[PDB]
């Protein structure tokens, strides 16, 4: 029975917690136009600046049109006080990529090669947007696993963003300007991450070691863990600290490695 409703009366909320972040909690809901089961998240209160939620009002309108396969599906957004934001999304039934990773040791290349092909797939339907969007955020917890045939879609674009010149700017602010090629770089440690069951960079303590790393030519002590070759070479390809040495999404799925249907 419905706890919570949204203004349309479309959507129906029930009271049963089914994830929990620490500025947002994740309830089951209805669609009752459909009779499907939806996840109704509540994100916590945001400053209200006039023009922020505008902004926020038209890109839900561009979100709630990205109708992809390998893409968790955005319904609605809107205004409400439980005490916030509501968010309406495609309920995704067998948890995250990191919760199948978290009980298991070593994923068969069958599945490394068909789940890391719809990653791919999803991400080529977000960088041909106009303008494209950057996820920014790719990471197993926001893969997603549902339905019957345990279907692979991206979720969570919380952190993405769409698409004179200073004469005496530091390098932070030169090498500031960052594409699509940040998600592949994120691919990759995503694949990793699925090939060696092991957290890339577990050994480091904070984020400023990482980077340190990354640039003087220390990938992971997990890369070299790495059993097929043809893996491993595809993540160095993908990790390459110049974006403009790595591989494109295309070439990505252009590969003898995706290429196969086993
Ligand atoms: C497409 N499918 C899926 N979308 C999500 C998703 C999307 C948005 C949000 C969340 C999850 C949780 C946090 N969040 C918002 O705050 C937020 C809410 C509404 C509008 C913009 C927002 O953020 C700013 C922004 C700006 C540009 C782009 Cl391109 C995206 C987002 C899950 S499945
Ligand atoms: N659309 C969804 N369908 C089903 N479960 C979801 C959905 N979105 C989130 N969850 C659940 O919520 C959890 C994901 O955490 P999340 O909502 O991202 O909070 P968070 O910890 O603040 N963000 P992060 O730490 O970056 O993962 C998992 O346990 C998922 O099962
Ligand atoms: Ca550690
Ligand atoms: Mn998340």
């Amino acid at each position: 029975k419905a706890v919570g409703m949204s203004n349309d009366g479309r959507f129906l909320k029930f009271d049963i917690e089914i994830g929990r972040g620490s500025f947002k909690t994740v309830y089951k809901g209805l669609d009752t136009e459909t009779t499907v089961e939806v996840a109704w998240c509540e994100l916590q209160d945001r400053k209200l600046t006039k023009s922020e939620r505008q902004r926020f009002k038209e890109e839900a309108e561009m979100l709630k049109g990205l109708q992809h396969p390998n893409i968790v599906r955005f319904y609605d957004s809107w205004e409400s006080t439980v005490k916030c934001i509501v968010l309406v999304t495609e309920l995704m039934t067998s948890g995250t990529l990191k919760t199948y990773l978290k009980r298991f040791k070593v994923m068969k290349i069958k599945v490394l090669r068909s789940w890391c092909r719809q990653i791919l797939k999803g991400l080529q339907f977000l960088h041909t947007r106009t303008p494209p969007i950057i996820h920014r955020d790719l990471k197993c917890d926001n893969i997603f696993i549902t339905g019957p045939t345990g279907s692979v879609k991206i979720g969570d674009l919380g952190l993405a963003t769409l698409k004179g010149t200073p004469e005496f700017m530091a390098p932070e602010m030169y090498a500031a300007a960052y594409d699509e090629s940040v998600d592949v770089y994120a691919f990759g440690m995503c694949m990793l991450e699925m090939a060696t069951s092991e957290y890339p960079y577990s050994e480091c303590q904070n984020a400023a070691q990482i980077y340190r790393r990354v640039t003087s030519g220390v990938k992971p002590a997990s890369f070299d863990k790495v059993a097929i070759p043809e893996v491993k070479e595809i993540i160095e390809g993908c990790i390459r600290q110049n974006k403009d040495e790595r591989y494109s999404i295309k070439d990505l799925l252009n590969h003898a490695f995706f290429q196969e249907e086993t």
